[PDB]
C-alpha cells in the first residue's frame, strides 16, 4: 500500500519503529472503547461504508409438533449503512531537531507523536460514545 | 622542549594549534613595543640574564686611503647585565568543554587564551614602556 510514504520521510527505520511505538503505547494507555467493544477487522483503507443489521424488535417464536409455520422468522427491524470517517492528526517533526540526531545524537523527540496519537484516540472514543452530529453517527 | 607540558593535558593538536594561534594573532594584534622595537631571538627558556654592552659614548670614524690610525674602535663603556622575568597569566578551560569538543565537535571557548595573550601582551608593554621597580628594570 502506497498511501503512507514510509520512504520519503527523511527518517531511517529505526526511527519509523520507535515513533510506530510511540503511537501504539500511548493508544492502548488511551483507549477505553477496545477494552468494552469488540474490534471488527481491521479491513484495509478500502472500505469506505458496511451495511449492518438492526434487530431492534421483538417477535414471537414457533412451538410446534409438526413445525410447519414459517410466520415465525426473525425481521431485520432496519437495514441501515454507516460510513467510516477518517480520524487524523498532525504532528510537526521540526528540522533542525533530526541534525541534532544526525549529529549531536540526542534522539528525535517522538513525544509531538505520543500527543498525536493521544488525540486521535481520544477523538476515536468521542466518536463511539457520542456520534458526531454532522456525520449523523450515533453513540 | 621539556619544561612545557602537552602530553597530560587532554588537548589534540588540532585544539593546540587553535589555541597557540589565538595567541600568536592577540599578541600581533595588542603589542606596540614589537613594531617599535625588534625582537632579539627568541632564546629558548633556558636563559635566566644575558650578558649585553652599553655603548653610550660618541667616537669619529676612519677615513683614509689605507686607514693606519686604530684609534677608531667602538668602546663599550659599560657590559652590564639584565635578569629575564617571566610574564604570565592562567586561564581555565572546563573539563565540560573538552568533553563536548571531543563527542560533539563544539569547539573550545579559546576567547579564554585570547584573554590571557592580550593581558600579557598589556603586561609587555607596561613592562617596557613604564619599567618597574621590584624587578629594577629601567623603561
Amino acid at each position: 500500500m502506497d498511501f503512507l510514504d514510509r520512504n520519503a520521510a527523511p527518517l531511517n527505520e529505526g526511527e519509523w519503529q520507535r515513533i510506530d511505538e510511540a503511537v501504539v503505547s500511548t493508544a492502548r494507555r488511551t483507549l477505553v472503547a477496545r477494552r468494552i467493544i469488540d474490534v471488527l477487522g481491521p479491513l484495509g483503507s478500502g472500505v469506505y461504508s458496511i451495511p449492518y443489521s438492526v434487530f431492534s424488535g421483538k417477535s414471537p417464536t414457533g412451538i410446534d409438533m409438526v413445525g410447519e409455520n414459517e410466520e415465525f422468522v426473525v425481521e431485520a427491524s432496519r437495514r441501515a449503512t454507516i460510513n467510516l470517517p477518517i480520524l487524523y492528526k498532525d504532528f510537526k517533526i521540526m528540522w533542525r531537531d533530526v541534525e541534532a540526531d544526525r549529529h549531536l545524537g540526542l534522539p528525535i523527540d517522538v513525544s509531538t507523536a505520543a500527543v498525536a496519537g493521544n488525540f486521535v484516540a481520544v477523538q476515536e472514543d468521542h466518536l463511539i460514545f457520542n456520534g458526531n452530529v454532522e456525520l449523523g453517527h450515533d453513540g
